């Protein structure tokens, strides 16, 4: 079966750490660049409210075939409200796992679905609300936009540096990630060599997979040769859209991996040209945006 890969690095700053992300960052990096990817939690008492306009959020997301690749040697669409894809994804996750959502070990859903990406006698599909512009109903985090309430309360969320809104991008708007048990994004190195930085508002974990910079080109290599031919001669910038590899491949062939659960209300900060990829656990709801230092 599945050999979960060694945990990446969390860390728990002190309210007096947690003042200036960049800086936070830069502390950490000697650690942190040497895994790939880290988990930040904040402060206990830090708790943003999620800011969305829930009333007319809609979206069709997009089919997964967890197989596909493995495929190569139907599905109707469906519009959702972010209430509606939720109640397919508990009922979905449920029906699967034959027990509450909240019971299903993380183990057991990171074991079974290495097995599903593999598998040809089982096709699973699911569904992915991915890369949802911030633009379209708002950020998850209050801004002080003027569209939307701002109680007093949440200012000081408005004016965090930690609000994804306000990190540095100039060397861009943040975009959201509604989850369901299964749905999956690939392995993939952000535009520019970019950091990245994703919170978790709300809902079951986001598993992680990162690799440290320093291994990029040796988890190149191995796509290079065990990745489906007919994708080889693609730009990089296509065959990303494809590259699923379960980590255990990687890890035989040498390659550093390190694995995370992002629970609700925590950070994962991808650190330049840190291969990641992921699956969401159950139904939740993340954003992320691309910063520069
Ligand atoms: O959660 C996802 O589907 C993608 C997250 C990601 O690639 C990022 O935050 O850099
Ligand atoms: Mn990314």
């Amino acid at each position: 079966e599945f050999v979960p890969p060694p945990e990446c690095p969390v860390f728990e700053p002190s309210w007096e750490e947690f003042t200036d992300p960049l800086s936070f960052i830069g502390r950490i990096r000697p650690l942190a660049e040497k895994t790939g990817i880290c988990k930040i939690r904040p402060p206990k008492d830090w708790q943003p409210p999620f800011a969305c306009e829930v009333k007319s959020f809609r979206f069709t997301p997009r089919v997964q075939r967890l197989n596909e690749l493995e495929a190569m040697t139907e599905q109707a669409v469906r519009e959702y409200t972010l209430q509606s894809f939720g109640e397919m994804a508990d009922n979905f996750k449920s029906d699967y796992f034959n027990m509450p959502v909240h019971m299903v070990p993380t183990e057991l859903v990171e074991k079974e679905f290495w097995r599903l990406v593999s598998s040809i006698e089982e096709d699973v599909i699911v569904e992915y609300g991915a890369d949802i512009s911030s633009k379209d109903f708002g950020s998850g985090f209050p801004v002080k936009d003027g569209r939307r309430k701002i109680l007093p309360e949440e200012e000081e969320y408005a004016l965090s540096g930690w609000n994804l809104n306000n990190m540095p991008v100039l060397e861009k708007v943040p975009w959201l990630y509604v989850g369901m048990c299964f749905s999956s994004f690939c392995w993939h190195i952000e535009d520019h060599w970019s950091y990245s930085i994703n919170y978790l508002h709300w809902g079951e974990p986001k598993t992680w997979y990162g690799v440290p910079s320093h291994a990029a080109e040796q988890l190149e290599e191995v796509m290079r040769e065990l990745a489906p031919e007919l994708f080889e001669s693609q730009p990089d910038l296509l065959h990303q859209l494809v590259t699923i590899m379960n980590p255990n491949v990687l890890m035989e062939h040498g390659v550093p991996v390190y694995r995370t659960n992002q629970c609700a209300g925590e950070f994962v900060v991808t650190f330049p040209r840190a291969y990641h990829s992921g699956f969401n656990q159950g139904y939740n709801f993340a954003e992320a945006v691309n910063f520069c230092t």
